[PDB]
């Protein structure tokens, strides 16, 4: 019997996608040789498996290239060579996808997987099923889209404690549509710490923190005045500052127009995109615990914010309820668990 070559490649090929390493397998014989180079002739990295029956491709392979691959078999009965000669695939464009939060991060229990293409995503479906959730212990969970070029991962109900996350956004050779090839995959793990609830309730002006349960924080708050009030929801802590200077333009809002601000405040924890913080209000001590003033953020005490500041994680929740203003928006950035389960689990990838 004479040796049989098998490629995962095919001699005509063109748009061979590069999200797979490439191989060639003998049969009836060994592989003696097998070499693959590109364009200009520089040798692709690969090796041989021991028995001689399997080699692959070891290293990336690149978009908008011309592999040509030579293999000999060699056996008993004889010998058998080829050549293949194809195109990978050559995209109109590359996205890079961005993900929180970070690898090796603790985070909150209301942290949920975000994923940041810096280019609009054509094929939604295609990004969902190219990114792999792993969860231990193992939770049910579901992508939707907070607007073209981000997704978001989450289970019905709070992370629960001490859950391992990891994500692995594969995305390199995978065609996101209208030509839009992924620019290189990336991987991140992040692990659920102690739950931490923040309930602020508009008919006590008290922000009560609580801890696996525990109350170990009460903090008179001035929220937003009847003008312009502070949503009612579940809001996700995001980035925390020792100090920041607020613009109003970086929520919309024109500086010098009538809603306008710029600001300088001490220990500030966000808790919306829209920009609701919790944050340092000396100037309105009094009014905490007794009348709204603020322009929507949860102002506290000097003390009292350095202590959340200190305290609060990414990914813990702050709850707001019984004000006069909406519901957080499910799409804010950070109001991803005021989007009802059925809906969110539905996604909307078409
Ligand atoms: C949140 O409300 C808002 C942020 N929080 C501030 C507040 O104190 O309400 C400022 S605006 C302000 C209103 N009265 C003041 C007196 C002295 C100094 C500042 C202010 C600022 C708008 C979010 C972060 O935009």
């Amino acid at each position: 019997l004479v040796p049989k070559l098998t490629a995962s490649v095919t001699d005509g090929a063109v748009g061979v996608t590069v999200d797979a390493p490439v191989s060639v397998t003998a049969a009836d014989g060994v592989l003696a040789a097998v070499t693959m180079v590109n364009d200009n002739g520089r040798p692709v990295a690969g090796r041989l498996s021991p028995d001689g029956l399997r080699w692959s491709t070891t290293e990336q392979l690149g978009y908008n290239r011309r592999y040509t691959l030579n293999a000999t078999a060699l056996g008993l009965g004889g010998a058998a060579t080829r050549q293949l000669t194809f195109q990978t695939s050559s995209p109109a464009h590359l996205t890079m996808p961005y993900v929180m939060p970070g690898d090796g991060e603790v985070v909150g229990v209301g942290e949920p997987v975000a994923i940041r293409f810096d280019e609009n995503i054509a094929d939604r479906g295609a990004a969902e099923k190219a990114i792999k959730i792993t969860t231990n212990p193992p939770v049910e969970g579901a992508f939707y889209w907070l607007n073209n070029r981000e997704v978001r991962w989450r289970p019905e109900h709070f992370w629960k404690p001490g859950t391992a996350v990891d994500v692995a956004v594969n995305t390199y050779g995978v065609d996101l549509g209208e030509g839009m090839f992924g620019e290189d995959n990336v991987q991140t793990h992040f692990t659920i710490g102690d739950e931490v609830i923040a309930t602020a309730d508009d008919n006590t002006k008290i922000l009560t923190v609580r801890v696996n349960g525990e109350v170990v924080k009460s903090m008179p708050t001035s929220m937003g005045k009847d003008s312009t009030p502070t949503a009612n929801g579940i809001y996700i802590v995001g980035s925390r500052y020792k100090h920041i200077i607020m613009d109003s333009s970086t929520y919309g809002v024109p500086v010098n127009s009538p809603n306008g601000y710029r600001t300088d405040v001490d220990w500030a924890t966000q808790i919306s995109y829209s920009g609701v913080f919790v944050h340092s209000a000396p100037w309105s001590v009094g009014a905490q615990g007794h009348t709204n003033t603020s322009h929507g953020c949860l102002n506290v005490s000097p003390s009292n914010a350095q202590w959340f500041y200190d305290h609060v994680k990414r990914g813990d929740i702050v709850e707001v309820v019984n004000t006069v203003g909406g519901t957080l928006p499910g799409i804010d950035g950070l109001g991803d668990w005021n989007i009802p389960w059925d809906q969110w689990r539905a996604g909307n990838a078409k």
